[PDB]
């Protein structure tokens, strides 16, 4: 079913501001693009991928919000009679867009934080495809329960109001599993690092965890403020989720990056 | 004739599902393409073609998707009345404008294969030309087949099913005359490769043959379910099978090239 | 509410003007873009992070003023029997699409002068802190506040001109925060600094209060000005901002980063 | 006049096919542009000059198929009674959108030959000049022939099917001053060239000839069949001209250009 | 007011050269942005300032085509009872939207010609803010009289005839006070050049004059052609003197800026 963005009214600002998100968000990923590709150099050759990693998902994300901007500037049209933007005919919104760019994203991102962790070869290969699994598993089973939103909303006609709840609760799971992967990497870390690279690791993995743990909120959004302040708010949280998550950790990660760079004797790290 | 997706009404998970397929895949070609242009470098240069051919590949991946894309969108429309995805008036999509574009990811993917293969000069030439020649041959044969879908599919009104059977074991042949050439190519590797070498040029060439076979498959889906669902399901396939055979492939063969590289003394390689 | 510029018809030179005004400004920032982008390597490690920021800003710029253009272009459309443009049905324009743009901007420009101005570690993560916290406050505020700007300029029907007032003093006093920052900044600058290089960092301090000082002036003009004549001069003021403060800005920044570079024995800057 | 194209109803793989074909070019010339791009350096700077002028190539013709994909979509519609893509009501299509590019096109890939054949300085200058204006009027006097295609084709109402033969012959000899020039350039090789080389370059010179050959045969496609059938054929041998005389001639080119780098000692050139 | 290309029919072949003359130049600059990107760092540091401000001329003036290209196409549509293309309701086409890019342009160039007349520092400050202030002045003033061109073309219900002319006469001032300042610096350069490249920067003077010279002319064309020919020739004169003035004026000012590079020692320069 559409989702609950198809079912309410908006007021200028609302609808202003949710399409300023999706473009500020937009804007923050191509940044970020340009960025990691400016930089990824300064980082060692056995901790580079990261840096690539990190340039791969700012292509992911800048497409994902491009294409939530877009949909959403074609999904309503201002109304003067009733100043609202209201739903177009032949067009609806889906926020489901996102979630299978996470499929890049999400997987990409625990990747590189064991990367930076020290793994190699395969020991890296075994843990790149648990956590593949696990979010993509994950993922598509929130991706099922989002298309029941407005059954879970209370808006009339729609039914399936139990299937958000027993999808959200499997991912919760899957996502739980990925978190135990994420834990024992930054506990165990390779290569002899020091107090502060594992320190720095760890404050990663729980980073990541905070920023993670916003997207289920999202999710359960339309069960707490079906409205369009709920929906505002909704967007707010996923754009600091989304800056966060992706940009910031990438910066963060980046740092612990050249530091171990830096204790290895790479020396653009070093003078950098 | 319109392909089979022009004759069916979409509820709005299977239309909006069918959507950010293609949006993900391009997402996935172009951050594949960061990637790999990032990345080329790392290879020794007389593996390097290897790695160009897969920024050309994710390249044409990318726009082949991305008009994809664009097509859906403008073929179909929301419909309240009915809750439906519905043809629009004056545009009809497409499944063919994938076809064209494997002119080049096909032969592309089994030259950048033979590359790492070791082949070069001449013999590398003529591999190419018999691998352009046979994958042309059956791209062409396929995308001829594929216009007498609704045919074979008992749309009423439409005539010729015999042509999709004819044309899509014409292809079939073509592709075994590429496996053909693929197998005597990993068998035959140059440059007198290690046993792991050896054991990861097979397995390319297995995972080449796994993924390149759903493409028939999808091609078939017309006569096995030519409903909403059959759609969406040739379109899923569709999208792991563009993700593996490209991108996927694509990773494991500059795997398999860097450690060549690092075999032959490629210091990049050997610290990478 | 909807922007003072949904509530006039403009002349013909009016409406060129500002979306002239728009297309320019994009183009000024992707020419920057490919001009920082270019020259980055020219300034020594040390320093590059500006360089750096300097292309990240210019990303910025390029989407925020390409998005107000193509708002611009859709929300009005000619009127030959008016011989103007009016606003169309099923648009409305907005100016806070630069606001969310802001977030990136003013943090951007500020932290790459503290940066050339020699501040590293926990020193500039703390200044980069303040400058951001402040910032942020101050855009929102402001972006609160812009959207009272209708019942400032008196339209009828429309209330809560008060709002605009509270919520521009409480972002100038955000503002005023920053500069005091980066007064702080720039009186203090650290890796020993010559006497050209403290006067030039004290000039970039006076250059981008000079430049932000204006966005303020835009901000009131549905006060003072809430005509067509108004908003094209608001308009070409933010276009000299925008091009001053982010352009210009990093073209003199970068001069003194490259002056640093020289000064500390860096070869490229040297040459250069 | 407007293109025979306009004057023709489409069934659906008709119409199709084309629009594939534009496509199809337009991936194909980006896919080249980054293929070149990423492999300029490999060739010695005397000679690099080509490898640029290729990438130059590529954005020419990548935007020329780009638009006139663009303008194939625009100009027609499906009509569902009729089962036919019919013209729409504002727009024409127009072949000649390839003609200007091709005033880039044709210059530089005769002088990109004229490169690797080994002039230089003002003997370089002097054959540029006379390939840039006989190729210049020979574009131009194609191009104002091919605005009398509906009158050749007989299409009733258009006149002037005699300014179509008269400007296709000048063009004609125009285009045998070029193949003067490119052949006198391939027949006398500057810089020592091994046997090789010279036979390689003929080879270059014959292939141009070859590809280039079929614009005027396309350019009499109205003549000969101006139906829905001549009009795909047209398409398609656009397509092979394009393709080959561009992308495989700078491929070709390439590796002239790199065997004579390795000839001179260019070590790039040599280990790949 | 209005440009006198939306007070005129225009025959098909008048529209479609004008669109393929936006479309042309657009190619050009985006393959001059890639070719001088390619080919900048051949140029010595101490001018490859020219070199970069080449690529962003290429940026400016690609937008710059792009949008009067897109322009075109939206402010016209084909009329079949008519057999021309006639303005549509909603959109009015405007010539000035070159003019704010000429903004980035035109000081530009001139500035990468006091670049490799050899001026630097402060005496290079001092002739850029010169430049910039006699061609913002120019092009302002121009942009100002151009808005009366419906008026002076005596189009009925249009007044200002004598605006065009006042704000044309001081533009033409400020044009001869720019072309003095780049007389002085051509003739009076710096680093103690050699005889050839004292002649070429002369040479390059005289092109800047001679492809400046034609904007006043096409400025100048609705007082003598104000007809749907003398739009086509206003046009094609706009795109002759465009890709002379930038992409060629670029390519020769490369190739003095190689020279002096070379007669300086650099290497790189001296191989090219
Ligand atoms: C959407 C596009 C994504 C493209 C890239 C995806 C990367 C996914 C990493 C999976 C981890 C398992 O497999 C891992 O793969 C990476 C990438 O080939 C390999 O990485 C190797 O090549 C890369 C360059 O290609 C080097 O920077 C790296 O130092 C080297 O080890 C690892 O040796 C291997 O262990
Ligand atoms: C609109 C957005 C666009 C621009 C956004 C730019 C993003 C910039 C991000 C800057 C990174 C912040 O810097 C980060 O700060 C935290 C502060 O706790 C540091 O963390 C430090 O303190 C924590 C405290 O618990 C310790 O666990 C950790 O070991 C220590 O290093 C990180 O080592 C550092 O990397
Ligand atoms: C859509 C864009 C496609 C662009 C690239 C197409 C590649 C097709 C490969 C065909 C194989 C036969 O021809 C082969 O061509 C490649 C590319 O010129 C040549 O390759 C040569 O040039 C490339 C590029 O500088 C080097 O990386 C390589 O090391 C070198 O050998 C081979 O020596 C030749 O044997
Ligand atoms: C969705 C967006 C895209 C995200 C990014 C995707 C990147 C994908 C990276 C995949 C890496 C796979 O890595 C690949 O794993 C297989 C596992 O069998 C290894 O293969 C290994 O086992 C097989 C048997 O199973 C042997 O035949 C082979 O010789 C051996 O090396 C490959 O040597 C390795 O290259
Ligand atoms: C919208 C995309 C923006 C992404 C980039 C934002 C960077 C600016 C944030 C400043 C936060 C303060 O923290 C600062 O972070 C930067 C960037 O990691 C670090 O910078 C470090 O890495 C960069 C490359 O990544 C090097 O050029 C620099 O020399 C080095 O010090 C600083 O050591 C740290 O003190
Ligand atoms: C149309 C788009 C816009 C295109 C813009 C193109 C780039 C613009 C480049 C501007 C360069 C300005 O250059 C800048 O000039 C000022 C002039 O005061 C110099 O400043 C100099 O004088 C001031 C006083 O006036 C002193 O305080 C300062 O210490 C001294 O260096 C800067 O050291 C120099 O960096
Ligand atoms: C629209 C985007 C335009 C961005 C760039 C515009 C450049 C215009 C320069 C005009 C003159 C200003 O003054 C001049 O500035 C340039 C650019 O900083 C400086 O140039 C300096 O840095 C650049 C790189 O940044 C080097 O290539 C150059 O060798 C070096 O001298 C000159 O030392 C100074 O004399
Ligand atoms: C769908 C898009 C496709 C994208 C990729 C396309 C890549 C195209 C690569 C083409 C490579 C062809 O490679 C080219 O082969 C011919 C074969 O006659 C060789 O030519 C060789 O044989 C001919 C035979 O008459 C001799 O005249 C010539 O002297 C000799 O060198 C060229 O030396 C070589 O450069
Ligand atoms: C659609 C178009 C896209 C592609 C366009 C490509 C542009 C290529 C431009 C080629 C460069 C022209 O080359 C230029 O020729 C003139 C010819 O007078 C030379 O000039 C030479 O002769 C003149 C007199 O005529 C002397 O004053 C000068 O000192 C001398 O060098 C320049 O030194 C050279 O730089
Ligand atoms: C349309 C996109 C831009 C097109 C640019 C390319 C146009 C080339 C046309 C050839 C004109 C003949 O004139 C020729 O010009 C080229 C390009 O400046 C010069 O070439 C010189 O610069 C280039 C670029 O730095 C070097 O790769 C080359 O080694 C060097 O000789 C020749 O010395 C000169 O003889
Ligand atoms: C850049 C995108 C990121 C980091 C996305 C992360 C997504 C999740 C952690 C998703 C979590 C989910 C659950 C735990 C429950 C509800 C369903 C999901 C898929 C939203
Ligand atoms: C990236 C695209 C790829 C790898 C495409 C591969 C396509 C095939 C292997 C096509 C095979 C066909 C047949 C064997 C039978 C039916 C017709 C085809 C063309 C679909
Ligand atoms: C590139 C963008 C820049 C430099 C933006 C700067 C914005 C400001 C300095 C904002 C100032 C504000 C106030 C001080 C009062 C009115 C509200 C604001 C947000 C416009
Ligand atoms: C990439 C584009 C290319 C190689 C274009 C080539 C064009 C020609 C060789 C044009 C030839 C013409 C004639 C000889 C006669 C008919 C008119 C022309 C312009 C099509
Ligand atoms: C790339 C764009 C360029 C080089 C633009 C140049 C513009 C001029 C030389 C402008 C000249 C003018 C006058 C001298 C009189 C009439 C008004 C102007 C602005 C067109
Ligand atoms: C989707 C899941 C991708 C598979 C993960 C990797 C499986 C092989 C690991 C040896
Ligand atoms: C001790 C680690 C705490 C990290 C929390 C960071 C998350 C804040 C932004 C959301
Ligand atoms: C939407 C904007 C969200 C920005 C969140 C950035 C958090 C930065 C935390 C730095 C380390 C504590
Ligand atoms: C207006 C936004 C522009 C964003 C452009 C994105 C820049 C490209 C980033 C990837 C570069 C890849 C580099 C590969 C070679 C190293
Ligand atoms: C101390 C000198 C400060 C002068 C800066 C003025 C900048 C004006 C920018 C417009
Ligand atoms: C000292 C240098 C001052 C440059 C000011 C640039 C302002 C340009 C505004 C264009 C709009
Ligand atoms: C309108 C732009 C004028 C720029 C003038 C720059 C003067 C710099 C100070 C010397
Ligand atoms: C359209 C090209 C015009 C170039 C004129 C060059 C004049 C040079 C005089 C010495
Ligand atoms: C529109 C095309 C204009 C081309 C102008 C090129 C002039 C080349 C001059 C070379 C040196 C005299």
């Amino acid at each position: 079913m559409p989702s609950i963005e198809n079912f309410l009214a908006y007021d200028f600002w609302q609808y202003d501001v949710i399409r300023h998100l999706f473009a500020f968000s937009t804007a923050v990923f191509l940044a970020g693009l340009v960025y990691f590709a400016m930089t990824a150099r300064t980082t060692a050759p056995n901790y580079r991928l990261s840096a690539n990693i990190s340039a791969v998902v700012m292509v992911s994300a800048a497409l994902e919000l491009g294409q939530l901007w877009l949909l959403w500037n074609e999904s309503f049209q201002w109304a003067e009679l009733q100043g609202s933007f209201v739903p177009v005919a032949g067009e609806r919104f889906s926020n489901g867009y996102r979630y299978m760019n996470w499929l890049i994203d999400v997987p990409m991102l625990a990747t590189q934080l064991v990367v930076v962790c020290g793994f190699v070869g395969t020991e890296l290969r075994n843990r790149w495809a648990k956590l593949t699994i696990a979010g993509v598993l994950m993922i598509l089973t929130g991706y099922v329960g989002q298309y029941f939103e407005p059954a879970v909303a209370g808006v009339p006609g729609y039914e399936g109001a139990e299937q958000f709840w027993i999808w959200g609760i499997i991912s919760t799971a899957f996502f739980v599993w990925m978190l135990l992967i994420l834990a024992n990497a930054v506990r165990n870390p390779q290569g002899a690092p020091s107090d502060e690279v594992r320190s720095r690791l760890k404050f990663c993995f729980w980073f990541l965890l905070a920023t993670w743990s916003i997207y289920p909120f999202a999710y359960a959004m339309p069960l707490f403020a079906p409205t369009a302040d709920g929906v505002v708010v909704r967007q707010v949280i996923y754009t600091v989720a989304d800056v966060s998550s992706k940009l910031v950790f990438g910066v963060i990660l980046s740092q612990v990056a050249l530091r171990r760079s830096a204790e290895e004797g790479f020396e653009p790290a070093r003078v950098a």
